[PDB]
DNA sequence: CATCTG
DNA sequence: CAGATG
C-alpha cells in the first residue's frame, strides 16, 4: 500500500502506455497482473530477482524493477513522458468520445492539440463535437451543492410525467461526497420488467420532459433504454451561468431497481464485500439479482426485493445508510 | 453492456 | 457487421 507503491506505480505508467500508445494488449495486459501482485505483496522488494520471485513477474520487468530500484528513475519511463506523440495521445484522449484508438488516427494526422481539433471540427463526430465543445465544463467537479439542484429538477419532472416513475440519483452523490464528476439516474416505472416486454416510451417521455424545460441540452446517445446526455441548471439571473453536466439516465426493469440501485451506489469496495459476505449467507448478487446459492457447486433462481431494506435482510446484515457504504 | 458509426 | 467509447 505504500511499500511497493512507486514499483506499482511506474508499472501502472508502462501498462498504461502500452494500451494507449503501443498497441500492446498483451505487454499490457502484462504491466497490470504484475502490479497487482506487487502491490499485494507484503514485503519492501528489495531487488528485480526478489520480486521474480513473483507470479506475473518475469524477467524484463524485473529488469525494470531493478534500474528503477537502483536509480529514482527509469529510462524509458523517461523516453515515454518526453515524446511528443505519446503526450499527445494522451491528451486527445481527455476528449469525451475520443479514445485511444481515435486518439491515434488524428495524431498521426497531426490533430495534437486542441486548436487542432476546432481546426478539423469535420473529422469529429457529434460525441467528440460535443466533447470539444464543453472540454472545459467536462473536467470540472460537480459541487453537492448542485448536485441538489438538479436532482430537484429531474425528480420534478419525472414526477410531473407520471406519478409512479421511480428515479434515483446513485453515484457517490448518494453515499455522502461534496461533490461528484457527472450525474446517475436509475430509473424504473411499475410497468416495466423482467418479462414485460418492452416500453422505450418510458424513457423517452422523460428525455423530453427534460429538454422541454431545458435541462437537457445535448444528446450523447440515445437508446431504448439508456441515455447520454449533457445539462444544465439554469442561469438564474445572468452574470453566472453553469457549467455543461454529463449526465446518464438507465431504465430498470422494476423486478430489479433496488440490486441496481444498492450496485450503482457503490462504493467499489462496499460493493465487493458485500458481494463476499452475501456468498457466506449462501447467496449471490450482480447487478440486478439476488440468487439463493444451491450446493452442487452453483444455482439461481431470484429473490424477490422491494427495497435495498430487502437485500440486507437476505444475506442477513445491518442496514447501511448510504453515507456508511464506504467500505 | 448499450449505442454509434461506417 | 466489427469495432469504439463511455
Ligand atoms: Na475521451
Ligand atoms: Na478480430
Amino acid at each position: 500500500e505504500t511499500l511497493n507503491g512507486g514499483i506499482t506505480d511506474m508499472l501502472t505508467e508502462l501498462a498504461n502506455f502500452e494500451k494507449n500508445v503501443s498497441q500492446a494488449i498483451h505487454k499490457y495486459n502484462a504491466y497490470r497482473k504484475a502490479a497487482s501482485v506487487i502491490a499485494k505483496y507484503p514485503h519492501k522488494i528489495k531487488s528485480g530477482a526478489e520480486a521474480k520471485k513473483l507470479p506475473g513477474v518475469g524477467t524484463k520487468i524485473a529488469e525494470k524493477i531493478d534500474e528503477f530500484l537502483a536509480t529514482g528513475k527509469l529510462r524509458k519511463l523517461e523516453k515515454i513522458r518526453q515524446d511528443d506523440t505519446s503526450s499527445s495521445i494522451n491528451f486527445l484522449t481527455r476528449v469525451s468520445g475520443i479514445g485511444p484508438s481515435a486518439a491515434r488516427k488524428f495524431v498521426d494526422e497531426g490533430i495534437k492539440t486542441l486548436e487542432d481539433l476546432r481546426k478539423n471540427e469535420d473529422k469529429l463526430n457529434h460525441h467528440q463535437r460535443i466533447g470539444l465543445k464543453y472540454f472545459g465544463d467536462f473536467e470540472k467537479r460537480i459541487p453537492r451543492e448542485e448536485m441538489l439542484q438538479m436532482q430537484d429538477i429531474v425528480l420534478n419532472e419525472v414526477k410531473k410525467v407520471d406519478s409512479e416513475y421511480i428515479a434515483t440519483v446513485c453515484g457517490s452523490f448518494r453515499r455522502g461526497a461534496e461533490s461528484s464528476g457527472d450525474m446517475d439516474v436509475l430509473l424504473t416505472h411499475p410497468s416495466f420488467t423482467s418479462e414485460s416486454t418492452k416500453q422505450p416510451k418510458l424513457l423517452h417521455q422523460v428525455v423530453e420532459q427534460l429538454q422541454k424545460v431545458h435541462f437537457i441540452t445535448d444528446t450523447l446517445s440515445k437508446g431504448e433504454t439508456k441515455f447520454m446526455g449533457v445539462c444544465q441548471l439554469p442561469s438564474k439571473n445572468d452574470e453566472k451561468e453553469y457549467p455543461h453536466r454529463r449526465i446518464d439516465i438507465r431504465l430498470i426493469p422494476k423486478d430489479q431497481y433496488y440490486c441496481g440501485v444498492l450496485y450503482f451506489t457503490g462504493s467499489d469496495i462496499f460493493n465487493k464485500n458485500m458481494r463476499a459476505h452475501a456468498l457466506e449467507k449462501g447467496f449471490t448478487i450482480n447487478e440486478y439479482t439476488i440468487r439463493p446459492l444451491g450446493v452442487t457447486g452453483v444455482a439461481g433462481e431470484p429473490l424477490p426485493v422491494d427495497s435495498e431494506k430487502d437485500i440486507f435482510d437476505y444475506i442477513q446484515w445491518k442496514y447501511r445508510e448510504p453515507k456508511d457504504r464506504s467500505e
